[PDB]
């Protein structure tokens, strides 16, 4: 899927988690976020279209997805353990990862 | 790319790291491995074609890619720091992640 | 060292990173933070003095240290790579880990 | 506790996991391993007694403990999720982390 679609999937599922009642909802939304982050991995953002695929900027861009993927990984373990409140909290915190990338590259 | 193509990319680049001379070679191979791992994320393996996309098996299958992605991440920092030998060691160690998934799912 | 002393070491070094000029300063402060977090690992906080060492709360308390140790780990690689600004950014972000544990257990 | 004691703790509990029947035994042993790894963090090994505390060797020494702590972290989530077999597998795999540090510094 395209970068915009993966970003919409990320945005929509984060909102789902905030509103969620049970573990199943949170688990499913995180799984979907994990897929979208991984699918966005090798995307070239408009701001970096002129840059080398192995430029410091693109390396830093990719690092941001590593960080997001890693945060979703832990949030899902928390949701798998029945720790729904803590998983929702982890989901809120990973917005800073979104924001940090967006500030530089969006 | 298809699962088999991504597995060959993983295989080929791990061999490149083993025989590598300098940091640039190791860095480039690891980046290529990271892209292949990420692109393999949502693949359904032959052995699990009958299974639910959100079965315990498929979640366990995806978990294995989380571990590989995470390992490649650290190895790349080591190579970025000029710690070539330790990056090569890290690449050798992550073979156990390849092996563990293969045993269960290949 | 005691929990309070490890907490002051964490606080003091985080402020050092914010005001830091070069990589060496950031590297040193993060190393000191890493040692303090690790030394804090087996501490029992006043709020959990009556709880079992293997209670859900103590397990969750320790989990917070795992997250902090992990975050410090990645920030140090960034500082090791000369990526000072992104290391400082990473240090800012991990304040959420401090805050999340404090909210529950301080 | 001293380095030798922490290494004995790591060794004894790894053996406990191998022989374990249920989740609770695996969970408790991993938690004990996590405590020992964290307590070993700032130890100076006999082989590096003459080295600077911030030499490449001591940074590499400490990095090995980050790796072990991270591996125990994941294994405990697996045991927490009732995935005992997988947790036991994960505990076997982290022996390579023990071995890799020993080869260099023991
Ligand atoms: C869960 C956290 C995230 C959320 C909620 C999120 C959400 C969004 C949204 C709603 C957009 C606008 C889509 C559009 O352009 O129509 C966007 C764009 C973008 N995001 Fe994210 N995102 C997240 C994570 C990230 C990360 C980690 C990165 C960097 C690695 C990133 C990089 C970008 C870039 C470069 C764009 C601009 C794409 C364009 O202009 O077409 N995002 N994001
Ligand atoms: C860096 C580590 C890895 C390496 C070096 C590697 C290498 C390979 C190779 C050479 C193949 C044979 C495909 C071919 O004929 O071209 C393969 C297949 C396969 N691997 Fe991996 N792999 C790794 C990681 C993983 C992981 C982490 C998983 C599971 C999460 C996985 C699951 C599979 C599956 C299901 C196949 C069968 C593909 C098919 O024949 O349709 N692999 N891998
Ligand atoms: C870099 C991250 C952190 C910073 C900068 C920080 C800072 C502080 C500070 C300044 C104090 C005041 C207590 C004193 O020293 O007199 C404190 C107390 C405390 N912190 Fe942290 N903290 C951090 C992370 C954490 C984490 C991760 C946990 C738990 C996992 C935690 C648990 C506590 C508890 C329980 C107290 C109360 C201890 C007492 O009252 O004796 N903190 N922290
Ligand atoms: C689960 C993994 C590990 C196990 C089972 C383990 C076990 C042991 C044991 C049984 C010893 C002998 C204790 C003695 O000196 O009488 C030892 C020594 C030692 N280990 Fe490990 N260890 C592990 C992880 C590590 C790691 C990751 C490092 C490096 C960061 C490390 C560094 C050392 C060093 C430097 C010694 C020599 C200490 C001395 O001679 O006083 N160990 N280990
Ligand atoms: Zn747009
Ligand atoms: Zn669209
Ligand atoms: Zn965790
Ligand atoms: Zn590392
Ligand atoms: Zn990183
Ligand atoms: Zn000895
Ligand atoms: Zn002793
Ligand atoms: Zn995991």
């Amino acid at each position: 899927a395209d970068l915009e679609d993966n970003m919409e999937t990320l945005n929509d599922n984060l909102k789902v988690i905030e509103k969620a009642d049970n573990a199943a909802q949170v688990k499913d939304a995180l799984t979907k976020m994990a897929a979208a982050a991984a699918d966005a991995w090798s995307a070239t953002p408009p701001k970096l279209e002129d840059k080398s695929p192995d430029s410091p900027e693109m390396h830093d861009f990719r690092h941001g997805f590593w960080l997001l993927i890693g945060a979703i990984h832990d949030a899902l373990h928390l949701a798998n353990e029945g720790k729904v409140k803590e998983a929702q909290k982890a989901a809120e915190l990973l917005k800073a990862i979104c924001n940090a990338c967006h500030q530089k590259y969006r």
